[PDB]
């Protein structure tokens, strides 16, 4: 069929589409060249060529292949801010992300997710009668922070579990992100010219430092041990396995560091999406807390329960779907294919637009937020939130879990109020790596009046 996009100008095209996505944002330019060309089309960042693409066709192809499983960016990004064949979010070397991969998949499903449930449960309500930390003389809630810190209070007891001070490493965690989301795909000229990147090459330090700090002290517990087997959270797995000979002590603290980010960057940003959809929607937050009395009562929520919060179930669905945070999937070909009739060479960089997607495919009222789209049964081939095959969302699973319990125990007690004209539309937004609020924008709180 030969392949959709702007002219290649004799090494112009590559300069303007790139240059396009460094002042629009990666977000947008895709949600740009989807719009003015077709749902598949050719750009270039750097050299390399690049698809995006928002035919559900397509992406369910890529995803569903193995032969897909690898992302693409800045190896000088990369290798900047430590993912540059390290992680597992974005390790590019196909076996090293092969044996990586394992470690997560354990730790955020099984006796894990069971264990979340709970853990997300009392490690918010140690946070609600402490309103004092992140409320406003005038009653306003900085929402962001107080997820931030409950999600890292989260993922702490249980994938690491060592005492750390939640308030210094949220602020940390998002220098990280910054810095990861600006160096992702700047065109190597960047890296010659140093006194433009060094806040970001600090930013990085700032987290790894105070990580080292904590998997030091992860490690002298494990050496002094009260019998080994008793209590294996991710972050031993990974040490007990270094000390085999499976990982190197530098690879260990990039999962962990990986592992540690994941939940504080993005759940706390869905969450407070969400939260100004409930704001927003009185009809659908009296259905909630309606299912929340013929399922729970004012009893403790426990794993059991998760599968009959089904309204719950199909607002954070919807939410995801009309108001998602994580909008668009890079990933890179692997082997050559033919895929809907075009060529795409192994090598080629992919941007699947997810969050176009939700609104070109299936659904019956696209543009519009209503419960009224997950009223039937959602194929899965058409709604991909999460991803799937051999590299969707590793905490996609628990993640599900930890929103339900976490929007439970809330909703279970405060009326969520939105100060003055505000909602998830009118909020000003970035559109980069993620889609989330402009943070230096204000009127991002909210009022927590209590319920009952
Ligand atoms: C509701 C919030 C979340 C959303 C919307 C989300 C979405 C995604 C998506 C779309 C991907 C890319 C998968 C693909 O290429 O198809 C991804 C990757 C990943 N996610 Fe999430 N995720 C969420 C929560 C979490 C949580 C809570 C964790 C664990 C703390 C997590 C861990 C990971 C990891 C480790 C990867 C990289 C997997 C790989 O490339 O091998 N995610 N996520
Ligand atoms: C604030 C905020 C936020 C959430 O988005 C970022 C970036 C995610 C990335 C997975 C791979 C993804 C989906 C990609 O392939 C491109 C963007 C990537 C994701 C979702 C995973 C973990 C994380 O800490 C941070 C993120």
């Amino acid at each position: 069929s030969s392949i959709p996009g702007p002219g290649y100008c004799m090494g112009i095209g590559p300069l303007i589409s790139h240059g396009r996505f460094l002042w629009m944002g990666i977000g947008s330019a895709c949600n740009y060249y989807n719009r003015v060309y077709g749902e598949f089309m050719r750009v270039w960042i750097s050299g390399e060529e690049t698809l995006i693409i928002s035919k559900s066709s397509s992406m369910f192809h890529i995803m569903k292949h193995n032969h897909y499983s690898s992302r693409f960016g800045s190896k000088l990004g990369l290798q900047c801010i430590g993912m540059h064949e390290k992680g597992i979010i974005f390790n590019n070397n196909p076996e090293l992300w092969k044996t990586t991969r394992p470690f997560f998949m354990k730790a955020l499903s099984g006796p894990g997710l069971v264990r979340m449930v709970t853990v997300c449960a009392e490690s918010l309500k140690t946070h609600l009668d402490r309103l004092e930390e992140v409320t406003n003389e005038s009653g306003y809630v900085d929402v962001l922070t107080l997820l931030r810190r409950v999600m890292l209070d989260t993922s702490n007891t249980l994938f690491l579990r060592i005492p750390l001070d939640e308030s210094a490493i949220v602020v940390k965690i998002q220098g990280y992100f910054d810095a990861w989301q600006a160096l992702l795909i700047k065109p190597d000229i960047f890296f010659k010219i140093s006194w433009l990147y060094k806040k970001y090459e600090k930013s990085v330090k700032d987290l790894k430092d105070a990580i080292e700090v904590l998997i030091a002290e992860k490690r002298r517990r494990i050496s002094t041990e009260e019998k080994l087997e008793e209590c294996m959270d991710f972050a031993t797995e990974l040490i007990l396995a270094e000390k085999r000979g499976d990982l190197t002590r530098e690879n260990v603290n990039q999962c962990i560091l990986e592992m540690l980010i994941a939940a504080p960057d993005t759940m706390s940003v869905s969450l407070f999406f969400m939260l100004f959809l409930i704001a927003k929607h009185p009809n659908v937050e009296e259905a909630i807390i309606k299912e929340i009395q013929t399922v729970i009562g004012e009893r403790d929520i426990k794993i059991d329960d998760i599968q009959k919060l089904k309204v719950m179930e199909n607002f954070i669905y919807e939410s995801m779907r009309y108001q998602p945070v994580v909008d668009l999937v890079m990933r890179k070909a692997l082997e050559d294919d033919v895929i809907d009739g075009y060529p795409v060479k192994k090598g080629t960089n992919i941007i699947l637009n997810i969050g176009r997607m939700h609104r070109l495919e299936f659904f019956p009222k696209p543009n519009e937020f209503t419960l009224e789209n997950f009223a039937k049964n959602v194929p899965y081939r058409y709604f991909q939130p999460f991803g799937f095959g051999p590299r969707g969302c590793a905490g996609k699973y628990i993640a599900m879990v930890m929103m339900k319990a976490i929007l439970v125990t809330l909703l279970r007690r405060f009326h969520v109020k939105t100060l003055q004209g505000q909602c998830v539309e009118s909020i000003q937004k970035i559109h980069d790596l993620s889609l989330h609020p402009d943070e230096t924008k204000n009127m991002l709180e909210m009022i927590f009046t209590p319920r009952n």
